[PDB]
């Protein structure tokens, strides 16, 4: 009765009597961090060079505006909130052919120090060339992720680690991992100075 | 025609409810929520063996109970119950952990409310998941399984509960292309080693073969 | 001239759904008659391969309340109008053994009439489970698909046919399936645990391939 | 500058301080002129007897509620409006067998008159049997297309012509045309006394040479 | 800290120009816009032969300026330019003209406004269109065009224009199951025979055939 009371003045305060939160700028830049977790290879198409992948993507950012002391709110540590009621990040897969796809509850957990955690599980199409998926040495993709409208001065982008996690990897896939990296970049266009971020997902793969 | 104020009794009941009382929060540490998960499996639609993805469709069953949703019936004219709209209402976010595709509803989006608090709500639904079929065309049949559980909430925050281990197979198919060997229900607790928060599955099992 | 006519229909509409509550729902206390008919105009497709068919069909629902009677009188004389399904209650009529969410072909919209008739009338696309074995033989094969509310006893929606023949006479002349006979039939039963009746409409349909 | 002023004004003044048209009636009904512009045939599916086209649905009427003398509104003749700020005909295949999909973007153009043009682009599946379209008489299918909801007393559905525009139809399609035809047909049912009208899109069509 | 008034300041110019004076209500034939309009070409995923269907992937840029999307970043603490959801400004109803299926849209629909008032916006898609793929097999390819524009605007209320012919390849996918050849975006002046008005398109133009 208290504890659900005191969830109720916490979520009120920070979304209703709080002016929410506009997006990054120039001057309050935001790092997003960023990993996959693959779980399946589905389906690789060698006549339309489309590969299909079941991963779950985490993300995590931290800021002010979602801080709280929990002592002012019953002890409080962490809450749950639609992604919709919340601004989050626009990463976009630069080369998807078809529209990602969501299998979970659009839903995000923020804790009292302001850090966010959001991890859909998600079904992407993208282009990838399977040939040599029938052998020894299996075949290479790769595809990129990144903000879809912001440089690397208002989003950085930042793994915890270069290791795609595959301890979830369905063990009775058509495919199997020989290896996944997820590899940081920084890319300049010549019309412009800024640097813009992207995180590279590459994939080995063969026929099990 | 003064029966009209048993439709202002229910018109009276669902302003007090969710009107003049804050919204349920979700559940927390503190005031942990106890979600009972059952399944009707209907039918095996599909088995493709090329892409290791099968298609089922079942009625999930749902069963909750909140303080917030509790009322005297003597106080609104001995109404037992009432229907709301899924989307005007929490529910919780039970997902399966291996699907391949979206999930697809099949059933109008409305939940049964008692005047004790409980909420039951039964989506039929729709799930392509990760299953390989090797053996669908032999005595043995094929055995595949899924994971249902909350998105975000562990076991201190959402007791996922089931009433029995055995999928109700009573209103399965009768000509579907598979038959049914077993289904089996099994809730599943799991911890790891960062964490003091137990985590809750319930393993959806179903052995099956080609109809002969 | 017609202004006025015009205005008639805008205080009809603001009068019944601004002025006055709206319909919360049937109860045990205040059931509802709902009326559900099936014109049937295609059987698309039979997979053998998964055992579904799909149908295209119309789907007559007709239900009454008193919330929405009014003297045609009072409002020069209008005795029906148009309104978006989405704007008023509808019943939760569904097909107990779709395969796939049902596909709407028609406009959303309902016939509202003075003494508080409702008509309903989407055209659908419907996935069900349907084994077509025979379906070229000369018995044809026969399939059957239940409807009826999700979440409502029988004391709560009444369901109702005006007749046990499916409306077969805008069935597609050169369907790939010939109807040998199409039927609507209410049934009710009882379960174990519980003193209501559940009502349901079973749609059976025999057919088969067209020479 | 000045220019959107006035277009907001105008826009306002219809929209806000004006009621809306609410739809036709018995005692107001209204006159829909619909025509259609064939590009395409998709695909012949004889397993399901499935056909899909593309094409463009003109549609038009005229409101009262939505005329404006330019004068008053800075010379403004024409304006345009989201399809789903205004009241719009019903207008439905009557055997299709999928949902239309719509192609084009949902904007309509209201001109001073008061007259509303709206043509969707649009890919539509249809009950069709394809049987003889790789023969030289090719196979000939049939759409009819009418208000759901509105009979002939509320919605009066004219042509401007019988002939389907094939003038922008694709040159290097699967299938060619032989003739398209949109024929207004006039029915009326034992259960009641209102006409009941609908357009027919007949097509001749085969596989091209 | 003082991060919360550059914050303030965002919220404060976004609150100026979407509370404070209404939409822009589209062209007009007095006010007329200009829209500039390129192609950035990924991937022809496929060419049904069965069907005369060609399936792209591309980023369709759209730039175009307005006065009432204009400011002095000195009121703003120097902010240049902000981001908005699509939905919440006039955008252009550019249309490819044989589409045969809806657009699907692959990245998120958001525009970049910066302090002249012009506003960019570059949408992923997916498209299919009428294209005959005869030809794609042999060494001199297949040839396809698919003409883009305003669904519902002449060119006295729409300026299409270009700022290159030749259509960006630079981030063509070097493993597609099909090269290009050539790609040309030109705008095109059309006259039709009923009215004296011009109609501006800008037509896409691929050479290609198989790798393969
Ligand atoms: C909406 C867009 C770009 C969408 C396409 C796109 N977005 C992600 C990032 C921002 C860019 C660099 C790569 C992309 C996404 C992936 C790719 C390619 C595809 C391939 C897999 C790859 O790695 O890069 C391109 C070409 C896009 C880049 C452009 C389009 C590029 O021409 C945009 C230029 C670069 C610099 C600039 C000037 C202004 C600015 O405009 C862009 C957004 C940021 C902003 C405001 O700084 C406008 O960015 O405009
Ligand atoms: C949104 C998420 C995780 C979603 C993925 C997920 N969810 C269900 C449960 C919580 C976990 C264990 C399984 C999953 C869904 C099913 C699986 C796998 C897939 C396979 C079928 C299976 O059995 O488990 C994983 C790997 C997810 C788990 C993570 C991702 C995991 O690394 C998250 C860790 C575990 C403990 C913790 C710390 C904080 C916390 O964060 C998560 C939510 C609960 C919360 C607040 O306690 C954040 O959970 O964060
Ligand atoms: C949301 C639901 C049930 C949806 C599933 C369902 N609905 C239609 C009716 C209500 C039932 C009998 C058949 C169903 C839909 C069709 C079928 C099967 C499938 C096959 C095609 C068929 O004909 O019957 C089942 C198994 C459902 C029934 C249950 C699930 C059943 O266990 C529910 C029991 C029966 C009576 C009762 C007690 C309380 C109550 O709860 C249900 C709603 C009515 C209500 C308040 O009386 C809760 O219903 O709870
Ligand atoms: C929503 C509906 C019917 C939808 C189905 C339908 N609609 C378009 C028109 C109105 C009718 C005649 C043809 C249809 C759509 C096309 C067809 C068939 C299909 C074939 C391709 C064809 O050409 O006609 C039918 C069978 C529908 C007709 C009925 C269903 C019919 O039984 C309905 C009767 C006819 C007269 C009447 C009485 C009252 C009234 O009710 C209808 C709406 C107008 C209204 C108020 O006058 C209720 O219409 O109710
Ligand atoms: C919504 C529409 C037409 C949509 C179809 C269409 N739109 C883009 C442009 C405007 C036209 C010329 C080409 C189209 C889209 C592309 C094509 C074809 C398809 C092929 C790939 C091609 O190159 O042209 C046509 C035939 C459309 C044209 C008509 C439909 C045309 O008959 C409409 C006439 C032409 C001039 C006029 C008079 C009034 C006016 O009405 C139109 C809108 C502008 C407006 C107000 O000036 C009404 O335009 O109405």
């Amino acid at each position: 009765l208290h504890s659900q009371a005191n969830l109720m003045r916490l979520k009120s305060d920070l979304f209703n009597r709080s002016p929410m939160y506009p997006g990054p700028t120039k001057d309050d830049p935001l790092t997003v961090t960023l990993g996959f977790t693959l779980q399946d290879i589905v389906k690789a198409d060698s006549s339309t060079n489309e590969v299909d992948l079941v991963y779950y993507e985490q993300q995590r950012w931290k800021l002010n505006s979602l801080m709280w002391d929990p002592n002012e709110y019953g002890n409080i540590t962490d809450f749950r909130t639609s992604a919709a009621d919340i601004w989050t990040p626009d990463i976009t897969a630069y080369s998807s052919t078809r529209p990602v796809q969501v299998l979970s509850p659009q839903i995000a957990v923020v804790t009292h120090d302001g850090s966010v955690m959001f991890i859909p599980a998600q079904r992407l199409s993208f282009m990838c060339d399977p040939t040599g998926v029938d052998s020894e040495e299996g075949a290479t993709c790769a595809v990129k992720f990144g903000s879809w409208v912001y440089s690397g001065f208002e989003i950085d982008l930042k793994t915890d680690t270069d290791q795609v996690d595959l301890s979830s990897y369905y063990a009775s896939s058509k495919y199997e991992i020989l290896s996944a990296t997820q590899t940081r970049q920084v890319q300049h266009y010549s019309c412009c100075p800024e640097p813009y971020i992207d995180v590279n997902l590459v994939v080995k793969f063969r026929e099990r």
